[PDB]
């Protein structure tokens, strides 16, 4: 059975290339080799680049043209559909600067003056039919014309390779098949549109530590991240070090989450990653875009260890949580 070159293998960091189509269109051998080879990447490295998925490079390219013509709404426009609260997790946002006032502690104005905001925006969309949680779609006018019903096709697409991705785990896993199904069948995930403006590159020089996104884990089961080739997304190294994961051409890259990482008792690994200025030399860095397709367990789902990932109780770290509550609680704390 034929491994593809590693996507990255750097500072003890290895995310494998997998080519999808195995695990969904291989013999039994086959289809239990990439399924085994996706758990080994999530349980080693937290993220994986998959190739030749069911979503088709046409429609992905349609795709970010649409979220293209979005993030160029003059400004009014974006906030006019703006994010609300962590209980909805769904519209327009871009971070702005925090403010001194007479409520500021003297210890933290240096720091709050000094602060430099990610340079990027985003617009999130949720499930469509979500009890008292509805999309604030903007209005199908001119160049936003088509713009619903393209991002709803893909989040149905990726709600599907989410199942599938998950599929894959539980059949490394030697596990059901099926097991994951009835915890991420409701598709309660997050398309989050990205857009990271062209920036100069001497403004990374004026505010030092400024950086495209902050470092963090994500919170979720696992996300399909979607990138432009521009580069910049970097990945936290077993020896604590940021190494850059390429873009390569029709992939997507998949990580896990806060919650599978829990959920699999620490099996699986949900790992640090950020973007930064890309790796090349140039005046002006040219506009990046991403999309990153949050997966979640149903908001109703109680997540405690998966079967064979402990072998005595005591081996258990953690206690059982609703997926829901965890995930307002991740989304609100700031
Ligand atoms: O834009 C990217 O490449 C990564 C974005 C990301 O990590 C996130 O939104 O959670
Ligand atoms: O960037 C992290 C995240 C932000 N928003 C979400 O809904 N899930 C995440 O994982
Ligand atoms: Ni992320």
């Amino acid at each position: 059975g034929s491994m593809e070159k590693a996507a990255v293998n750097e500072d003890g960091l290895v995310i494998p290339l997998i080519d999808f189509s195995k695990f969904l269109e291989g013999d039994e051998t086959l289809k239990l080799e990439t399924a085994k080879a996706i758990l080994h990447g999530f349980q080693t490295a937290g993220f994986i680049y998959l190739k030749n998925i069911p979503i088709q490079p046409d429609f992905r390219e349609h795709v970010f043209n649409t979220s293209a013509k979005f993030f160029k709404l003059p400004k009014e426009k974006k906030l006019e559909v703006g994010w609300t609260t962590p209980e909805a997790n769904r519209g327009y946002s871009a971070p702005g600067r925090e403010k001194v006032t007479q409520l500021t502690d003297p210890a933290e104005i240096e720091k709050i003056r000094s602060a430099a905001p990610d340079i990027k925006e985003s617009y999130e969309i949720g499930r469509e039919d979500e009890p008292g949680h509805p999309n604030p779609w903007p209005a199908e006018q001119d160049d936003l014309v088509g713009f619903k019903s393209t991002m709803n096709n893909f989040f149905d697409q990726c709600k599907a390779l989410h199942i599938e991705v998950m599929r894959a785990i539980a059949v490394g896993m030697g596990i059901d098949a099926n097991y994951f199904d009835s915890f991420v069948d409701v598709g309660d995930n997050i398309l989050r549109l990205l857009h990271y403006p062209a920036v100069k590159s001497e403004v990374f020089k004026i505010n030092p530590g400024q950086v495209r996104a902050g470092e963090h884990t994500d919170y979720g089961s696992i996300t399909l991240l979607f990138q432009d080739s521009r580069g910049g997304l970097q990945v936290k190294s077993p020896n604590g070090q940021f190494i850059d994961a390429t873009p390569i051409e029709n992939t997507v890259v998949v990580n896990a989450g806060d919650l599978l990482a829990r959920w699999s008792n620490d099996t699986i690994k949900s790992t640090v990653h950020r973007v930064v200025e890309p790796p090349k030399q140039e005046d002006v860095h040219p506009p990046r875009y991403s999309i990153a397709y949050f997966c979640n367990p149903n908001h109703k789902s109680y997540i405690e260890a998966i079967p064979g990932t402990y072998a005595a109780e005591s081996e258990r770290k953690y206690e059982g949580i609703n997926s829901g509550k965890y995930l307002v609680q991740r989304l609100a704390a700031t």
